[PDB]
């Protein structure tokens, strides 16, 4: 089922070894035309601009691996301006792009430490939608057959609006591969990330996900969850 649930099906994939990291995919997001009123593009808040908009721009980069700490602050020094900056090195690339006004999507795996409701919290500049769960983000080891046909986002947070955070709670089995995707934009200045999660066993935040995101490859035959 597409829709979101407090307890979303995982995947339990075949011997071949799970890849540390996310999946990442970079465009472009220009700027309205000079003299425009405001400067910045409406676009990424219209309502297909996750599923099927942002694939009119520009391809910037496609990287794997993304793992670690992936929150991010970028301070901008100019309104209405394409400035240059770099993602922490946990995004596995090392090139400039322009970090006051562009689009990022990451998708792979959730694999669960404990067994029990984890509450992920997060926040963005400006745009943070995400997907939890097999059919709600993908289907099992067929993410390219499933990948446009994500659910209602099981939580989003929009810079200025009255959700600019948003928390997810979902109960997950431990060693159980969930599909994520992760939606950001920036539309004009600063932009910042932040995903971080705690369980319902202690006080600690999690906020390196060395140790718990992986892609796993598609198969002819799906991977879905056997427990
Ligand atoms: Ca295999
Ligand atoms: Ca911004």
């Amino acid at each position: 089922s597409k829709d979101p649930t407090t307890f979303p099906l995982g995947c339990s994939p075949d011997i071949t070894t799970p890849k540390k990291g996310l999946s990442m995919e970079l465009y472009s997001y220009d700027f309205r035309k000079k003299g425009s009123y405001p400067c910045w593009d409406a676009a990424y808040l219209d309502p297909n601009y996750p599923r099927t908009g942002y694939k009119s721009h520009r391809l910037l980069a496609k990287v794997d691996g993304v793992t670690g700490n992936i929150n991010f602050y970028y301070h901008a020094t100019k309104g209405c301006t394409p400035q240059l900056g770099h993602l922490p090195a946990s995004y596995n690339y090392p090139k400039p792009l322009t970090m006051t006004n562009f689009t990022m999507l990451l998708y792979g795996y959730f694999r669960p430490k404990v067994t029990g409701f984890h509450t992920f919290t997060i926040s963005a500049d400006d745009l943070l939608f995400v997907n939890f769960g097999a059919g709600n983000a993908f289907d099992c080891c067929r993410r390219d057959s499933s990948a446009d046909h994500f659910g209602n986002y099981q939580a989003y947070a929009i810079w200025g609006s009255k959700t600019a955070k948003d928390e997810l709670t979902v109960h997950l089995d431990a060693g159980v591969y969930y599909p994520i995707r992760l939606f950001y934009n920036n539309r004009e200045y600063d932009g910042a990330l932040s995903f971080t999660f705690k369980t319902e066993s202690n006080e600690n935040t999690v906020s390196d996900f060395s140790e718990y995101f992986f892609s796993l490859d598609d198969t002819e035959e799906g991977c879905p969850g056997l427990i």
